[PDB]
């Protein structure tokens, strides 16, 4: 039966059938997760640019990289940024479905450098759940912060 799990490690080392990149705008290599995805799957950046609020899949070999561009809350208002963040996750769920994968590795979009200086764990994770609950895939959420790992794990446990 489909599950959610959380792991505190580099998503570029995931054990799932595809990966969601927390993509920088304009198809650029970015930083953090996006830069790690660029180092591991550089071929997946060929024509990967896609607008804020959308996702675009590019294959590296046969391994799918779903580039999802969340809003940068330093540029967006809270209300418009929230809408684009929800929309990016909804496009991820559509791509996961279209690909037919059994599992997907996902980071929390619009956190950290794109968070506008605010902790958005709950906001981003709730949009992740809303989108991915519509799919049949095992979801493995990747984070790096120890307290975030606890809170995500707590949230996963209470939906079981
Ligand atoms: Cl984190």
């Amino acid at each position: 039966a489909p599950s959610y799990r959380v792991k505190r490690m580099d998503i570029a080392k995931n054990d799932e059938e595809c990966v969601v990149n927390a993509a920088a705008p304009r198809g650029l290599p970015g930083d953090g997760v996006c830069k790690a995805v660029y180092k591991k799957w550089p071929e997946s950046f060929k024509n990967s640019a896609t607008p804020v609020g959308t996702a675009k899949t590019v294959m590296c070999g046969t391994y799918p990289v779903i580039h999802a561009v969340g809003p940068n809350f330093s540029n967006y208002s809270e209300s418009e940024g929230d809408r684009e963040l929800a929309a990016a996750y909804r496009e991820v769920a559509k791509e996961v479905t279209r690909l037919g994968v059994n599992s997907v590795a996902i980071p929390l979009l619009s956190t950290g450098v794109y968070s506008g200086g605010k902790d958005r764990l709950t906001q981003s994770l709730n949009h992740l759940f809303t989108a991915m609950d519509s799919t049949d895939a095992d979801v493995v959420i990747y984070c790096r912060d120890k307290e975030w790992e606890k809170k995500i794990s707590e949230a996963i446990q209470m939906r079981t």
